[PDB]
């Protein structure tokens, strides 16, 4: 699997984590082992594959916030549900 | 122009080709005359479908005398229905010109 296909599966994997649980850079960091840098670039590049992401805070604007997938666009969120396990290793994801 | 990034433009190119290939039998020569993209842009785009999980095959008749055509083996993580909805929009951004209409 190529550096671009790796990079691609990464985005779909992060998108998947963000879809089933409220996560921010810190939580994604503790869950995936990826450093803040990688996570931000990954997030910053979601638009390049049609995934629109929002960053949401509580009304009083005192919490650390979470990411929300506004739309998956051309990406099938179903597909990722089926191949979570394959992608897990192919990317080398770690944990607390 | 200011619309989308180069990276995003390149992605929509792959989805657009895949859409074209899925609705009619095409090869490099047919894709070239219809879209205006030169042969290398086509080979390279097709070469990178695997990067986004689209498996494409090139198929011929059994006697292998006819010119082949591309077929999408699987769209994988890509939603084909999405392009259906955004074709006009995407075609504009990519600057696709039906070469026969310009001449």
């Amino acid at each position: 699997v190529s550096k671009q296909h790796k990079a691609f599966l990464r985005k779909l994997y992060l998108a998947h984590l963000m879809d089933d649980a409220r996560h921010n850079l810190l939580s994604l960091g503790k869950l995936t082992g990826m450093p803040r840098r990688t996570l931000q670039d990954a997030i910053a590049s979601f638009a390049d594959i049609g995934i629109e992401v929002e960053f949401v805070q509580d009304g009083e604007r005192h919490n650390a916030g979470y990411y929300r997938i506004r739309t998956w666009g051309p990406i099938s969120s179903a597909w990722m549900d089926t191949h979570v396990d394959e992608v897990k290793s192919l990317l080398g994801v770690d944990d607390a």
